[PDB]
DNA sequence: AAATTGCCGAAGACG
DNA sequence: CGTCTTCGGCAATT
């Protein structure tokens, strides 16, 4: 039943290539555009992140994300409020000549000049594209992301994040998150956070507005990682190795929040991040491949279920990297539609999920 | 040195 | 289930 689901979600192969092939060539168009000289975002690196490049996309390959990450040596941060996950941003001595010198205000970098200058330069590039339909969504407040919008003729949205690289420890508010070290172990959760993190240019919403200069937290290059090695085994889904099914939870999950989206605006501000964050959680509580076991499936995706129902009535989903930040607070998401997500799941689970079809 | 190339894991396709 | 395939990611190389 979960796997005749399964099968439709699953993407098919020339859909895959139609849509890579049209996502790369204008990707790697505006990626040399930046860097190209007189720009600001000279040194800018691709890195691919999201569903798709984890490969928990699920319908049809219409979703991607691309991380034009940008290293940025010296910077001193000063953690927004008590939030955990925004920022302002401050340079340790001035780097006498700066390529950022105009996204500042007095100390502070930005984040809203400098990803109005990149999004301008994206949309100049754009215009420029001749051979394919492609076109630049209307700016969103509270996204990082310029997003294209292509039809191949099929509908294909390209999100291009803007983000700062840097090289420094990673800030206290995570130093108990990535609570890894039962399932992936200690060696992994030290060798990660040896790697960079990222500030993405979404503002902190202080209360009706944005604060136009934070930046907040990303960990998708970690999350990333772990989507690859998931299992406690080193061989889970290799050749050599056990298949588990824990990608096809995140899938059937990620699903029936689309779903319940699509026809409840009740639900907008729910997203698949949360869903994301919980199963991370699960795997954390339930570590042993065995637990995981495809033919376990039904019994894995109720388990998920039924945590993430206690998240909602309990208004609790920890941040799966800085434990601080509740995704479900009050302040992020009301109670009540906290309560209408609940009574549609708890329906669809008593139901056998009618709205599967 | 920006771009090509070589390698192979993840997973779709198919019997 | 096995085998074949395309895509993505890496970094050595020219
Ligand atoms: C609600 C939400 N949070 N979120 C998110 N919060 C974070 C906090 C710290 C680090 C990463 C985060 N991602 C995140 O990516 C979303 C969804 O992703 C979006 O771009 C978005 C947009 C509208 C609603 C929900 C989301
Ligand atoms: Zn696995």
């Amino acid at each position: 039943k979960l796997k005749k689901v399964l099968d439709k979600l699953r993407l098919k192969r020339k859909d895959i290539s139609e849509a890579a092939e049209t996502v790369n060539k204008v990707v790697e168009r505006l990626l040399r555009r930046m860097q190209k000289r007189e720009s600001e975002f000279k040194g800018v690196e691709q890195l691919n992140t999201g569903s798709y490049y984890e490969h928990v996309k699920i319908s049809a390959p219409n979703e991607f994300d691309v991380m034009f990450k940008l290293e940025v040596p010296r910077i001193e941060l000063q953690e927004y409020y008590e939030t955990g996950a925004f920022y302002l941003v401050k340079f340790k001595r001035i780097p006498r000549g700066n390529p950022l010198s105009h996204f500042l205000e007095g100390e502070v970098l930005s984040a809203t000049k400098m990803l109005s200058k990149f999004r301008k330069i994206i949309k100049e590039e754009v215009k420029e594209i001749k051979d394919i339909d492609v076109s630049v969504e209307k700016e969103k407040p509270g996204s990082p992301a310029v997003t294209l919008l292509i039809r191949n003729p099929e509908e294909i949205s390209v999100d291009i994040i803007l983000a700062l690289e840097s090289k420094g420890s990673w800030p206290i508010s995570t130093k108990e998150g990535l609570p890894i070290q039962g399932w992936l172990g200690t060696k992994v959760r030290t060798n990660l956070r040896r790697e960079p993190f990222y500030l993405v240019p979404k503002n902190a919403k202080d209360g009706n507005s944005f604060q136009g200069e934070t930046w907040r937290l990303s960990f998708s290059h970690t999350e990333k990682y772990i989507l690859n090695n998931h299992g406690i085994e080193k061989t889970c889904c290799e050749s050599s190795g056990a298949k588990c099914c824990r990608k096809e939870c995140l899938k059937l999950m990620k699903y029936l929040l689309e779903q319940l989206k699509k026809e409840f605006q009740e639900l907008d501000a729910f997203c698949s991040y949360h869903v994301k964050t919980a199963i991370f959680h699960m795997w954390t509580q339930d570590p042993q491949d065995s637990q995981w076991d495809p033919r376990n499936l039904s019994s894995c995706f109720d388990k998920l279920l039924a945590f993430f129902l206690e998240c909602l009535r309990t208004e609790k989903l920890d941040h799966y990297f800085i434990p601080k930040f509740n995704l479900f607070s009050q302040e992020l998401i009301d109670r009540k539609s906290k309560e209408f997500l609940s009574k549609k799941i708890e329906y669809e689970r008593n139901n056998g999920f009618p709205i599967f079809d």
